[PDB]
């Protein structure tokens, strides 16, 4: 087929604020989104996944945990996770912080990407199109703590997580699978998924 741009992919496949979110995030860190397009792709995918794993997912009056699929909860209930991915520096930290010096939760040396309420844990999302095990090794060797929890996921549908703990229900991560399989096969349609593929490193 015609080749697509990547560009046209993420626009046309991304929520707009997942997309701005993600810009944001590279101007940041000092990379332009038209010109590093694969990791802009690999960033929105992993913001959207972050996103996915924290959606429709609360606690309720009992303060035990639930899942409310439809959008009015109601509203006594609290989210179970907080968001740290798409952040911004400051405001990440000061996230993290108030969560820490809060719960007595020790302080991470790199920013998580979410804080599981019910579990008392950071949670670490990897997004991954190679081997889930290397990468979690990777993932793992920045942490030296053993209490952030890791929790990764392939395009192809596996998955490794800490202490083989994968803290949702099949049901929710079965959506987050079916979205990368979604993601590749557009990829794919647009001949553009064998160059993100190969461009991870690590
Ligand atoms: O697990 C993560 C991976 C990435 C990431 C690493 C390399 C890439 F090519 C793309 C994404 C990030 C991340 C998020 C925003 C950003 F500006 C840079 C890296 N975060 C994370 O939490
Ligand atoms: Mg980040
Ligand atoms: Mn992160
Ligand atoms: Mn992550």
């Amino acid at each position: 087929g015609p080749l697509g741009s990547m560009e046209d992919f993420v626009r046309q496949c991304f929520n707009p604020m997942i997309v701005e979110l993600a810009e944001k995030a590279m101007k940041e860190y000092g990379e332009d989104p038209k010109i590093e397009t694969n990791k802009f792709a690999a960033i929105c995918t992993h913001l959207e996944v972050c996103f996915m794993y924290s959606d429709f997912h609360f606690i309720d009056e009992r303060g035990e945990s639930i899942i409310v699929e439809s959008g009015d909860p109601n509203a006594l209930l609290k989210h179970r996770f907080e968001i740290i991915e798409g952040r911004d520096r400051i405001m990440a930290w000061t996230v993290v912080n108030s969560i820490c010096n809060t719960t007595g939760v020790e302080k991470p040396k790199f920013l998580p990407d979410l804080y599981d309420y019910k579990e008392n844990r950071f949670i670490e999302i990897g997004v991954t199109r190679r081997e889930v095990h290397i990468y979690y090794l990777e993932k793992a060797n920045k942490i030296k703590s053993e209490k952030t929890h890791i929790h990764i996921f392939s395009f192809t549908g596996e998955e490794m997580a800490t202490k083989a703990d994968y803290t949702l229900d099949e049901e929710s991560r079965a959506r987050i699978k079916t979205r990368l399989f979604t993601i590749r096969q557009e990829m794919a349609s647009r001949s553009l998924w064998d160059s993100f593929r190969q461009s991870e490193r690590g």
